[PDB]
């Protein structure tokens, strides 16, 4: 009714204005919630009714913010659940308690996401190591702190220019005791010589096997093919897209150019051309390992684990 | 006269046969005594004598062991040294000799201090907690890392050589000095490699490209550490530098008897096989980061001008 296009709104001007809520598998649980209300709050007697429904407030829900895919590619793993119970249906009003408990399969699979990755860690850390990660991601801080828990290794968390948000990470690090090093962004190459292994965390990962992710990470994986150090990429399911890189030019989002030039710089801000991107790609053939909650996948196999969660009519949305 | 000459056949005939003396310094130290030998028991008046003279000899000397250069570029040094000394006498009969016998003298105080110096400038190459990867065994990187020991606390996979495991004895002569050494087969170079922070090795000559040849399964070392980008440096001093491009002559590698690789005892297998142990290897300049020698660090990019100081472009054939 009209509080569905209350939420709508509220959900599509606080994706337009700023980061509510904070973290990406919180909206990626309002998402599914939001779907779930939508498909419990109308009428309809074909799935393809409702597939339009779907796609355009998809439409409307990505052109809300383009950067950030979680909530698309949360969209389109609806669209083909719709989609594989039409055809399980098919070959008529029990659809929908079935897509019901479907979503509901999907958010439980989804809340022990970050403790199913936690729970591989141990694989793949080794006592008297020493790690690099860039930013901040609360995948990588879980894997890390409860790797911790028997292992002793070290972690150079390199904060990033535009927003030093690995600081916080060294300061959740540190509290759990893993001899946290923090460094600046431009002593990556610096430090490549003695880094172990590179475990990042990434916003969108791509269909070919590449990742946007936190500024500064391109950097970093050249950095690591360098020195022939592995990548692990511990990314959940809900940041796998289907998008392709080159694409309408709309992959870097730009912010303010305050945080990297402030305001009060002078006369020169006017001749000057300040960008401030927040996100970087990283093509696939420069990532070793994804880390997902299913286990260890290659690069060389995202494009399955898309055939697996997306469907190829839905690409555009 | 008989004596000299009994003394360079006993020579000859010790490069032929086998390894007389034990490591290479000695063999440098012996060379230039005996062309010292040479140059104060013979008569000469034109300094071209005397080169071909050195050169007549040297060539034998050269073709009782080919892989062993440093009696080649030894005397190619003593080469340079009268061409030197004939030059700036030039611009001369008792003074121009006893000025190459204080030469030659010079040169044997220098090359008496040159593991003592390579030692000296490892303090800045090696620091504490670190990975250190060596193959075969070398006075040389034995010094080398024993002297950096004295202050520092780190790791050593000195890996053996698979035809006869000669870097099990540099296992044994480092625990010695408490280096918390690693033992390893070559055949876990590369899996190792992921964790060694640097590889220090040493050689049997540099050739003038900055190429090398060395013990063999050092080349795979070499393309190891070039997978991982780890430096590499070797730990070699200033006689196993040779004028000699790898692809220009033959017998680059040393083969030994295949008694080493395959016993005796295998059967009728040996008559229909082809065993084959090359004691050498060769490793291009671009898989090298820094040589380590008496005067200091180097690049690959440099050894040619060492060729330029240390010898002549007349006498590279000799």
């Amino acid at each position: 009714g009209s509080e569905l296009s209350e939420r709508i709104e509220s959900f599509v001007e606080t994706l337009k204005r700023g980061g509510g809520p904070r973290s990406s598998e919180e909206m990626a649980r309002e998402t599914l919630g939001l779907l779930r209300q939508i498909i419990t709050d109308h009428r309809w007697s074909n799935a393809g009714e409702l597939m339009e429904l779907i796609r355009r407030e998809g439409r409307r829900m990505t052109a809300a913010q383009p950067s950030e895919t979680t909530v698309g590619n949360m969209v389109r793993r609806v669209l083909k659940i719709i989609r594989e119970e039409y055809g399980r249906l098919h070959g008529y009003a029990q659809l929908q308690s079935n897509i019901i408990e479907a979503i509901n399969e999907l958010l439980v699979e989804l809340e022990g996401t970050m403790e199913n990755i936690a729970a591989q860690a141990l694989e793949h850390i080794h006592s008297n190591e020493v790690i690099m990660t860039i930013g901040f991601s609360r995948t990588v801080e879980a894997f890390l702190k409860e790797a911790a828990r028997k292992r002793k290794f070290h972690v150079i968390v390199a904060e990033c220019a535009p927003f030093c948000q690995g600081h916080e990470m060294a300061v959740n690090l540190s509290k759990a005791g893993i001899e946290t090093t923090v460094m600046t962004d431009a002593a990556i190459f610096a430090v490549m010589s003695r880094v172990n292994k590179v475990i990042i965390g990434t916003k969108t990962i791509l269909a070919n096997g590449a990742l946007r992710a936190v500024t500064g990470t391109h950097t970093l994986a050249l950095a690591a093919k360098h020195h022939s150090t592995p990548l692990i990429v511990c990314a959940p399911m809900f940041k796998l897209s289907p998008q392709f890189p080159n694409e309408e030019d709309s992959f870097h989002k730009f912010v303010a150019p305050e945080e990297v030039l402030p305001f009060t710089e002078g006369d020169i801000l006017e001749k000057v051309s300040v960008h401030c991107p927040v996100f970087d790609y990283v093509p696939p053939e420069l990532i070793t390992l994804f880390i997902s909650n299913i286990g260890g996948n290659a690069p060389s196999y995202i494009y399955r684990l898309m055939s697996e969660l997306y469907h190829p009519d839905d690409h555009v949305l």
